[PDB]
């Protein structure tokens, strides 16, 4: 509810999960640093005790034995006395980093290594279109995590949020059609999402594990948690998950060529922990769906652009067939719509404009390309919120909120136009989750009937992002006489 | 007709490699039904006395005790008190496929291996296309095993596929950019590779091992070893492995769906075997780039029918605008050479045809014209060879490349056709296609080759390739242009 939520930087959180143990060695001596309560009771004397003394002593160096390796493997899993821990190497602000957690408590003695690529690699069969990609990613990752709940999301031009795909386990709520406003999560953890591929959280009933020292002289600030796979979060966006009851929760990055594409999310309404063997399959995962939907993505854009030129043959075919032009393309209309993606269009005559699909009133018409004609426009205009631009056209809304036009003759008055609405009917009902809540939230916070009215007030009067090929087509809509 | 060099059912020849071992079962009491050659070594009882022996006292005891997780896995690490060992596990003709091989050595690599395949989708790959990524995949599978040549190989229509990548030791030849024919490989060779993506050679001087009973009783035929990896290699194809010493070596298949594209081949001068958990670490990396090179194959193949129909817009845009398409022609002869890539075409308009480019005499096109109409044909066909069809076509070298001729009806009075320039290139194939086969001592087969040279096999009065998009093209322009 703060007014920093939006603006509070992540990376002074200092807070630390329940199971991180923090450590780290400065430079030469390796001498210690800031340590965490809980950090004590695995090597068993506590943290003042810990503190202040030299690297080797308190170091297991039963443990350390592997560090020579450590430098270049980054990690590996090593018994300690009391149990299996995984080593966990980084270096951040010129300093070490150093972390443990519990292994798999699983004998494990099989799900290897890599065995875990060839079971999911399989289901890729056949990897046609953008959607059934992910599509069946989801479906992959459903038996692998073995987890509640899966969520694909693709952001915006201005990164606003909407629920892609989803894939429900039996007993819950689909919850396709919320857009996500961008608001919620903040460029920093945007910026996290890009440089960082993976994060969770075990369970939301932990707690934020204090570190001491919490300052040091030499920044005045902690130390950032990049590296650090226990970073904790937001009490804000902690809540947002109290909320949603999913004390599990797991997260994939989407990126595109240096442009954080989207979002791929798992859940699970219980706590539990994941072994240390699947999440490494992950940033395979990513790097190959990265280039693979770069590819798809690249030939889906081609063939887009081929069906638009191939759409413009039934208009050339009718263009020198016989008849009056005005008819014929009455005749053909509809079939000219999808082109555009606008709703309807018309175009100066000299004389009535005809239009179709919806309807603006007629003296409107005349009205607004009136108005039109004194802005000095070279070939064409283009606007997501003509009515911003016009109040007047603006009180007609439902009909035009952004439109596309094209002069149809640049010395005589005659133009053209594609007239488009607010995205509203667009995207479909299912944008609420319905279903009122029986606790009563403050839902600033939520998006069940909470969120998404911020979204959909900055949508408000704003129609969807154009393309511009349609806007190259134009010259050959206009090229007929 | 099958040849003897084809025909060949490798599957019931019943040959096996020496080092390993493999039995089976009869029955669901899992009774002793198949008895290899090479049994007493590590069983250290006599295989004639193996002979009808139950599983109850010849198999180990940790087998046993792990069998029941071995069914639901396969493959299993075993401890044997002579060493080291891995059985797998497969089910054909009803019986149960039990194997024995020397186990995997080194315990921290095969993670060490997850980086390897990491590095094989590193973000600077596919800086520029295809090649980078095929040539980069050899070097990385070299570094993971470590031999003697590695390359590539890609698949022909015909399937007289050729290299294009390469990964050589130092010291020794190269075959990079030689091509073979087709009947190099046998196709139902090609045909059971299909099924299975692994096939090992452990040493060219290997020699099969004998089965007791030599034919199954039930089968009449020793059970096919498509499940078994130990499965000796035909022994023509030994021939042909021997012909230049190459004493070890392994398969790497890839399809695109149902239909393989190309494999992978390696050629060690030295006899090495090489284990289960490092060939099953490989063939992820087929898979891989399998799928990844089908993405933007698929992007290109888009990306350039969206060229072509971009192309077909101004022209469709001026057939409106000009009066006679004629005129339009030979006022657009060069915007009408890139329709097909090949410049030099004409068309019969009923009459005499508008010549344009490298055309042949106006005679010889009223000649063709009466000729190819008794042919069959629905709408056209394209002629990359002319002669062969007809001796005359081929007296014009000039135009010795490919022809294709639409009439616009499949009646057609007006006329359209079109072709190519003769073009030559260079290629070179080792043994010589003139050559069909080598002799036998009694020709119960044919002998492989002896020589891997090039001959400079050069094409000669050839054309560059149809592709079938430009066919599609054709199309386009068969819609009463």
């Amino acid at each position: 509810e703060l007014s920093q939520c939006d603006r509070e930087p992540i990376h002074l959180l200092g807070g630390i999960q329940a199971y991180g143990v923090l450590l780290a060695f400065r430079g030469p001596d390796r001498r210690l640093e800031v340590v965490s309560a809980n950090t004590q009771a695995l090597l068993g004397r506590p943290p003042e005790a810990l503190l202040g003394k030299t690297a080797a002593q308190v170091l297991p160096a039963e443990l350390w034995a592997q560090w020579e390796l450590l430098s270049a493997r980054g990690a590996l899993r090593v018994a300690l006395p009391s149990g299996p821990y995984r080593a966990l190497l980084h270096e951040s602000d010129g300093l070490t980093v150093l972390e443990l957690e519990p292994a798999e408590l699983q004998p494990d003695m099989e799900e290897t290594a890599l065995e875990l690529v060839r079971r999911l690699v399989s289901p890729l069969a056949g990897a046609k279109g953008t959607r059934e990609l992910l599509q069946t990613a989801a479906n992959t990752v459903r038996a692998l995590t073995g987890f509640d709940r899966v969520m694909v999301y693709r952001f915006d031009a201005d990164w606003h949020g909407e629920v892609l795909a989803e894939s429900k386990r039996e007993g819950m709520d689909g919850f396709l059609g919320m857009h996500f406003p961008a608001t919620d999560i903040p460029v920093q953890a945007r910026a996290l999402y890009t440089r960082n591929p993976l994060r969770l959280i075990a369970n939301a009933r932990a707690r934020p594990v204090p570190l001491v020292p919490s300052v040091v002289p030499e920044l005045g600030r902690p130390l950032d948690l990049s590296g650090s796979a226990l970073r904790s979060v937001s009490p804000i966006h902690l809540e947002y998950l109290r909320n949603m009851g999913v004390e599990a929760s797991f997260s994939l990055s989407l990126l595109k060529d240096g442009a954080l594409w989207g979002l791929i999310a798992c859940h699970h309404l219980a706590p539990l922990h994941l072994s240390y063997e699947r999440r490494r399959a992950c940033e395979v995962l990513t790097q190959l769906l990265a280039l693979q939907l770069s590819s798809e993505e690249r030939a889906a854009e081609a063939a887009e652009d081929s069906h638009r030129a191939a759409l413009l043959g039934p208009l050339a075919t009718s263009l020198g067939a016989g008849g009056t032009l005005e008819e014929a393309l009455a005749k053909d209309g509809a079939r000219v719509l999808e082109l555009t993606g606008a709703t309807g269009a018309a175009l100066l005559l000299g004389g009535e404009p005809l239009l179709v699909g919806r309807t603006p009133s007629m003296d409107e018409v005349e009205a607004l390309a009136a108005w039109l004609a004194p802005q000095p426009f070279q070939t064409s205009f283009h606007t997501e919120r003509l009515g911003s631009l016009y109040p007047p056209l603006a009180a007609r809304a439902d009909v035009a909120a952004g439109l596309l036009a094209v002069r149809l003759a640049p010395a005589s008055s005659r133009l053209a136009l594609w007239f488009r609405p607010e995205a509203v009917r667009t995207i479909s009902w299912a944008g609420n989750p319905r279903k009122p809540a029986e606790p009563e939230p403050g839902h600033a916070r939520l998006h069940p009937r909470g969120s998404f009215q911020a979204w959909e007030e900055t949508v408000r009067e704003t129609s969807p992002a154009w393309k511009r090929a349609d806007l190259a087509a134009a010259e050959g809509f206009r090229s007929a006489l």
